[PDB]
């Protein structure tokens, strides 16, 4: 009840600020995300017992692959932390609940291969779900935990209230299919430059929220420059790992994919940033003014991709 979550002076500073890194002492990441839920929420959104059950059911789901992993889970968390403490007044007290446990659940048992390798594989998900193939699979994950015994972290909420929230954490985790970021992008480009963007409309909010939730999944690029480099390393291992299975298959990779093509790397990193974060994080600083921050970050990380082709490191 009167049992308030802390953190040491330096993290409790910096916790706030877009480019915080979570640290590399996973014992402690589980009390970060209390500590986030605490301020983002109130101390009275969760029953302590049953959210401490839900995190470490979660936790026990994520697996130990290089990239989607727990620290990746809790990554994501935090910048929507950050999104939602910079833009207080925007959003409902459903929308801080769900899309806070949306960010913790969005990756939920990933196997460390994108949904292309599981239908060249022709895996069992793939015939189950025929687009965002694991995105379905991670709100599925999302829902049997919610459903083992003292789990149900929304138990309080209203009949009404527990299908909406759950319908934002649905609509939140299919969003981070990047296939669909790209279209979802554009109508909100066109709607807020002919001005017919409104808040109150619910298919414009999920839209909105669709784009938070890519910036989130996105925001290793948006760290201080060695967190950035030492991440994509992991990210590079995972899609390394998924090319050599589609050479298993006999189908060469996209070169991304391609471990051959480690050289091409900083190039490669250069059209991900023009391609897909800065475009991202351009069109959710228009909308949302307060997350400049997660755009000038990306451009920063931009000028250092530049400066390694440069041979200037
Ligand atoms: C398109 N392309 N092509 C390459 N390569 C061509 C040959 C060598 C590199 N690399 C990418 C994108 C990398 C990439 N993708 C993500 C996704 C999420 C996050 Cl957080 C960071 N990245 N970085
Ligand atoms: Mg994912
Ligand atoms: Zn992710």
């Amino acid at each position: 009840g009167l049992m308030q979550f802390t953190l040491p002076v330096r993290l409790c500073k910096e916790i706030e600020l877009f480019h915080f890194d979570i640290g590399p002492f996973e014992n402690m990441w589980p009390g970060i995300f209390v500590y986030m839920v605490h301020r983002s929420c109130g101390t009275s959104c969760f029953e302590l017992e049953k959210l401490c059950r839900f995190i470490m059911s979660v936790k026990k789901n994520y697996r130990r692959v290089p990239y989607h992993n727990w620290k990746h889970a809790v990554t994501v968390a935090h910048c929507m932390y950050a999104i939602l403490q910079n833009n207080h007044t925007l959003f409902t007290d459903l929308e801080r609940k769900g899309l806070l446990i949306a960010c913790l659940c969005h990756d939920l048992d990933h196997r460390g291969f994108s949904n292309s390798y599981l239908q060249k594989f022709d895996h069992p998900l793939a015939a189950l779900y025929s687009t965002s193939t694991m995105e379905q699979h991670h709100f599925s994950q999302t829902v049997s935990i919610l459903q083992l015994e003292g789990h149900n972290i929304f138990s309080t909420l209203s009949s009404s209230e527990y299908e909406q929230v759950l319908e934002i954490i649905r609509k939140a985790i299919i969003a981070t299919d990047l296939a669909l970021y790209f279209g979802n992008r554009k109508q909100l480009e066109e709607m807020y430059q002919t001005g017919s963007l409104n808040l109150n409309n619910q298919s414009h909010r999920d839209r909105v929220i669709g784009l938070m939730m890519t910036a989130c999944d996105l925001c290793s690029v948006t760290k201080l420059w060695p967190v950035t480099k030492l991440t994509a390393n992991d990210i590079y291992a995972e899609f390394w790992a998924e090319g050599d299975e589609m050479k298993k298959l006999g189908i060469q990779p996209i070169p991304m994919m391609d471990r051959d093509k480690k050289d091409e790397v900083p190039q490669g990193q250069l059209g991900f940033y023009n391609a897909v974060a800065i475009p991202c994080y351009t069109t959710l600083t228009q909308i949302l003014p307060p997350t400049e921050p997660l755009l000038k970050a990306c451009r920063d990380n931009l000028s250092q991709w530049e400066k390694v082709i440069r041979g200037e490191e």
